[PDB]
């Protein structure tokens, strides 16, 4: 009639659908314009619907992907193992999410020239491009790359910097404005570079002046650390003032200070989305606390 109850000293941490954190204290923010621009997303059953790719997909078949991922990855990197074999996807905006942060920045409808930093594979941001007229993407593996020219990219950047993005898209025939893009997406990036706010710096001037969206993710606790090649771990060169742990409040308002305020940016809305990886045959999904800050360009 109920779930059995096996006391174990051996099984590790699981959790459920309804136990994933989506809202925060608000009155636990020092600064005073994280607390009225905070939107509380919530479960839908796009989301949910991630959850089960790993169940619907079978026990047997999840490992022999995981094997076939690692004897792969020998001569290549994670992330590009796991787009030949069509597993490990990775989930943080929902269609529903993105109507409402859209209408909250005021370019609700569609229309314009969007930016997808980091892309790779652009599953993420594959509800968000439907919008726009004219979508750009910027990713340093060439498989990867030749892979979003196909999905429906009208230019693909293969390179790992953003310094002549909006020069650089217009000598591929990318027709965006001079004065740079509309909307301009940097999800969960700033923990893998190794300059955070030259990447900012360059993200600001990659973007129109008053009119220009940023959407920028960040995992939650914010531990960076850059990896150079295959089998050599490096070290961030920016000590930015933010806490390797504790709670999700204390790096949202860690990272807006130090980091994100400095570069001048006015605050749209802020809200807390789960980072769902997908799951395989032990378990459903693997999610990571992320956060969301919505930011408009200065004039």
């Amino acid at each position: 009639t109920s779930a059995l109850r096996i006391r174990c000293a051996h099984c590790d941490a699981v959790f459920d659908e309804r136990a994933l954190p989506y809202d925060a204290d608000v009155d636990s923010l020092a600064s005073s314009a994280l607390r009225e621009k905070f939107v509380r997303l919530s479960l839908d059953s796009e989301s949910v619907e991630f959850l089960n790719r790993a169940r619907a997909r079978g026990r047997d078949e999840c490992e022999r992907l995981a094997r076939k991922c690692t004897e792969l990855r020998r001569t290549m990197s994670l992330t590009e193992a796991n787009a030949i074999l069509g597993r490990g996807k990775m989930f943080v905006f929902s269609d529903a999410h993105v109507e409402t942060l859209m209408r909250a920045c005021g370019e609700g409808a569609g229309g314009g020239w969007f930016l997808d930093v980091g892309a790779g594979e652009g599953e993420v941001t594959r509800t968000l491009a439907r919008r726009f007229a004219g979508t750009c993407a910027t990713e340093s593996s060439p498989g990867m790359a030749s892979r979003l020219r196909e999905k429906g990219f009208d230019v693909v950047l293969e390179s790992d910097t953003v310094e002549n993005v909006v020069r650089e898209t217009r000598a591929r025939g990318g027709d965006v404005s001079e004065d740079g893009f509309d909307v301009v997406a940097a999800l969960n990036l700033c923990d893998r570079v190794r300059s955070p706010r030259a990447l900012l710096r360059d993200l600001k001037r990659a973007l129109k002046a008053k009119t220009g969206i940023l959407i920028l993710a960040i995992v939650v606790p914010f531990r960076p650390f850059v990896e150079n090649a295959d089998g050599t771990r490096s070290q961030p060169d920016e000590r930015l003032d933010v806490p390797s742990a504790g709670s999700w409040e204390s790096g949202v308002d860690a990272l807006w200070t130090e980091l994100i305020a400095p570069l001048g940016f006015d605050l749209v809305t802020l809200s807390r989305v789960p980072y769902i990886s997908e799951g395989d045959h032990l378990y459903d999904a693997y999610v990571l606390d992320d956060a969301v800050f919505v930011l408009r360009a200065p004039p």
